[PDB]
């Protein structure tokens, strides 16, 4: 009808991506869960889960995992009982979201480390990135294949260090990802 359209959304190597479709209640729910952390500086986590239907991704259950929080990181700290929280119930990964309390909406260095394990794994995966105190959101990605390349060949220590050239981009509008009106699970496992 009116107002739709089809897509066909390409990596930059020319590889076809399959859509996933986002909760629009997701990114508010999020930020309503992890405040307290927020109103304290600390970033945090939660992991993009889901099922593959009807050759489209389906974004249903928002899993937010033991993780250490600090004012620029909030990484995972027990992936084998977020593993067997995902495998028991069926559910893929299909990108994370996490907090910039005070930070501007980019994707920093352990971002980008953090972001070519799971678009390795799923060349669909996002990185929802909530700026909270500046009041914007952003999807991001690497680019694929040169991002990618860039950030597995990437061996510098220190959390937060430099890339060479273009290594990641926003999921354009419209793009791989729509929203639509769905229920919402959040399962938080701390
Ligand atoms: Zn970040
Ligand atoms: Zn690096």
């Amino acid at each position: 009808m009116a107002g739709t359209f089809k897509i066909h959304a390409y990596t930059e190597g020319g590889k076809p991506l399959r859509t996933i479709y986002l909760p629009k209640l997701l990114k508010k729910v999020f930020l309503d869960v992890v405040k307290p952390n927020t109103k304290k500086n600390l970033e945090t986590c939660g992991i993009l889960c889901g099922k593959l239907r009807q050759n489209a991704f389906f974004i249903t259950h928002l899993v937010i995992p033991l993780q250490e929080a600090t004012s620029d990181t909030c990484g995972t700290t027990d992936e084998a009982s977020l593993f067997e929280f995902q495998d028991k119930h069926n559910l893929l990964t299909l990108g994370w979201i996490h907090t910039h309390p005070t930070q501007t909406c980019f994707m920093s260095s352990v971002d980008l480390h953090t972001h070519c394990s799971y678009q390795l794994m799923l060349p669909e995966a996002i990185a929802i990135v909530m700026a909270p105190s500046k009041n914007t959101s952003g999807i991001f990605r690497l680019l694929d294949p040169e991002g990618l390349q860039t950030i597995v060949k990437c061996r510098k220590p220190g959390l937060f260090h430099p890339h060479e050239g273009k290594v990641y981009t926003m999921v354009a509008q419209p793009g791989h990802v729509r929203e639509i009106n769905s229920k919402l699970q959040v399962v938080d496992l701390r």
